């Protein structure tokens, strides 16, 4: 008999019995509970939060407060001892293209964003944390251990600001702190169109009644569109080359410029909307602007959903795919479609799949120019390498011909991310995404590794010998026991990712359960799922059946040689075919021949 959810932010709640189109915010998707899966609401709690104080303080905040009678190891020490490796040789995935890593980050970006609290935008609050490393309020610095090389070149800490939470921005009464999902839980292309009405209108071309998305006016890719620039400072994309002065891009999601291949993928998606808008005009010259936007938006939403669930999830989950995601049996309005706090950590498995280098290939799939291959760390917030060095085609070839990094228990996160991560505001290519992932776990009050094994109906090792058996690795198990003293204390991010990969998949059994459940819930609980009776026509649905990533590239770049199966390892010229031969999306069924 406890009171039900403080939602003082987001009072707006007006819904519509007609609507054949998703809202931008994802409101009104669920008729009975219409805020479920909407942006700027709490992440769902599959299990109760676990803070040191039971409310808000993360484990590792107070020196003398143990977790189950043991101090928690520093994020950065766990990073250094477990996550790091030197040798990039033999680390590549012989059966996953780099497009595999890249699609993951896109889907993640559609589903969840828990952005850091905004009580320090052009304030001397950010600097307190950076310079002086002093813990307090929303500053929760990543302190270096004794023998850390970063001590010698970077100071005592790496800065870290706690994530936004609902009813902000000082804590409340006697409910655990709940972090905001700032995008739509629905796989709805929010990353392209935005999750706020504000950003959604900005991105749109409201000059012509063609329902087009705004494209770059300052620069073109052999006639093909770039995303608009984000004319705001400080721009991190300007910071990394003040001679190029190429701003970050403006997309439906904030993080589109974080690295050059995400920006690339955002560019294909935008172009595809525009191509769809133009072809719907041809076939329906009567349709006004809004109609064209919405009818293109909804097709691209289907596209993202089909590629994710037909092509991507099966080669993530492998043998566990059908245990968790059986054939669609239609909309179930009883399902919770909200993204869970734990999913936003479970989906970070993607971090082990990022390789140390990126390549540009010519029309013969050969090194484009003399610096064709670049270290990943020089491509954080790097847009000028696209604008002033060959557009997205050389990079979209590298996404086809190059391989993802394979998860390895001995080689977890490349030093490009683990030591050389660039963050906006901060000046240096010197951060640790592994350490960030671990502090964030604690920041979100995540239950430990065994709570989540429990949740998924899996054994809970309590001994070294127990952990060895589960991880199938005596040395990794040893290092974790030395750090965490009990498997109960292991942060789910590292515990989940340390498990050996399921047959035909790229995650362990724990992550397969957590990912599997979340993707089942976003499908079965989405009123606007593409294959859900009444959303498309029977004829339209047969047209959608035919989409491929290959087609997406043929239609939206100057590439003519692609593989049939974009996510497998594919070598040129053998596994490559003429676009001429690749199933089109026939849009005839969108023609409103009748009235
Ligand atoms: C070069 C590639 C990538 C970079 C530079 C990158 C960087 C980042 C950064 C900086 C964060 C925020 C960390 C924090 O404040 O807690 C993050 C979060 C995340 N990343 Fe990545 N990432 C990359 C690739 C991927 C991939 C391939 C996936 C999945 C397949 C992925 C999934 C996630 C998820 C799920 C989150 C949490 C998002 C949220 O709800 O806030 N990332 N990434
Ligand atoms: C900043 O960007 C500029 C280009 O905008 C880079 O310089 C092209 O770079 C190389 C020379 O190193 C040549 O291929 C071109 O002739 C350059 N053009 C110009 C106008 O310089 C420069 O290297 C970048 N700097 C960094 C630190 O990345
Ligand atoms: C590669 O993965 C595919 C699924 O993408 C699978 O059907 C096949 O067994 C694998 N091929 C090789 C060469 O191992
Ligand atoms: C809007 O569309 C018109 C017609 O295609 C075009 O001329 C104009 O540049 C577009 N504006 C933007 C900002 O994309
Ligand atoms: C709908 O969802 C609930 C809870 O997930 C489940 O118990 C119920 O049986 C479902 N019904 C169908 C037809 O899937
Ligand atoms: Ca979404
Ligand atoms: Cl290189």
């Amino acid at each position: 008999s406890w009171e039900v959810g403080c939602g003082a932010p987001v009072p707006l709640v007006k819904c519509d019995e007609n609507s054949p189109y998703r809202t931008i915010t994802g409101d009104c998707n669920n008729r009975r509970s219409p805020a479920l899966g909407a942006a700027n609401r709490a992440l769902a709690r599959w299990l109760p939060a676990e803070y040191e104080d039971g409310l808000a303080l993360p484990f590792g905040w107070t020196q003398r407060k143990t977790r189950n009678g043991f101090r928690v190891p520093l994020a950065r020490e766990v990073s250094n001892k477990i996550v790091g490796y030197l040798d990039e040789e033999g680390v590549l995935d012989q059966n996953r293209s780099l497009l595999f890593m890249q699609w993951g980050q896109i889907v993640d970006h559609d589903l969840d964003f828990a952005p850091e609290t905004e009580l320090g935008s052009n304030e001397h609050s950010k600097t307190q944390c950076e310079e002086y490393c002093i813990q307090g309020d929303n500053c929760f610095p990543i302190m270096f251990p004794k023998n850390d090389p970063k001590l010698k070149t970077q100071g005592k800490c790496m800065p870290f600001f706690r994530a936004g939470f609902v009813c902000p921005t000082p804590p409340y009464q006697s409910l655990a702190r709940e972090q905001i999902n700032a995008v739509t839980s629905f796989l709805d292309a929010s990353l392209v169109y935005g999750s706020e009405p504000s950003l959604a209108s900005r991105l749109r071309n409201l000059s012509s009644p063609l329902g087009l998305m705004a494209v770059n006016q300052e620069a073109w890719d052999h006639g093909l569109a770039y995303l608009p620039f984000n004319n705001k400072k400080p721009s991190p994309c300007e910071f990394i080359n003040t001679t190029a002065r190429v701003p970050c891009f403006l997309a439906g999601d904030f993080r589109a410029s974080e690295q050059i291949l995400l920006a690339t993928a955002h560019t294909l998606l935008l172009r595809e909307h525009n191509r769809l808008a133009r072809e719907l005009k041809k076939l329906n010259p009567h349709w006004n602007g809004e109609k064209l936007y919405q009818e293109a938006r909804k097709i691209l939403g289907a596209f993202i959903q089909i590629i994710t669930f037909r092509d991507y999830l099966p080669i993530v989950l492998g043998s566990e795919m059908q245990k968790w995601i059986p054939p669609y049996q239609g909309y179930n309005n009883s399902v919770d479609p909200r993204i869970s706090n734990v999913f936003t950590f479970a989906f970070r498995f993607g971090h082990m799949e990022v390789p140390s280098t990126v390549s540009r290939l010519d029309e013969n799939y050969q090194p484009w120019g003399p610096e064709a291959e670049l270290p990943l760390h020089t491509l954080f917030f790097n847009t000028w390498r696209i604008i002033k060095d060959g557009g997205i085609d050389p990079l979209v070839r590298g996404l086809l011909a190059k391989k993802s990094k394979l998860m390895n228990q001995d080689k977890m996160v490349t030093s490009e991310l683990r030591n050389k991560l660039f963050q906006p505001t901060h000046k240096i290519h010197g951060f640790d995404l592994a350490a960030i992932n671990l502090q964030r776990c604690r920041d979100h009050g995540m239950p430990g590794y065994n709570s989540w094994r429990g949740f998924c109906g899996l054994s809970q090792p309590k001994t070294l010998k127990g952990l060895q058996t589960v991880l199938k690795n005596k040395i990794l198990a040893k290092k974790l026991m030395d750090l965490y003293k009990t498997p109960d204390n292991i942060d789910i991010w590292i515990g989940g990712n340390a498990e050996p990969m399921v047959e035909r998949g790229r995650v362990g059994p724990l992550l397969a359960c957590l990912l599997g459940r979340q993707f089942q819930q976003i499908r079965d609980g989405d009123r606007f799922w593409w294959e859900n009776p009444g959303v498309f026509t029977e004829k339209q649905r047969d047209s959608l059946q035919k989409v491929s990533f290959s087609r997406l590239i043929c239609d939206n770049t100057h590439i003519t040689k692609v593989p049939l199966h974009a996510f497998q390892a594919n070598n040129y010229p053998h596994d490559f075919v003429d676009c001429s031969t690749v199933d089109k999306l026939d849009l005839s069924p969108w023609a409103s021949r009748e009235n």
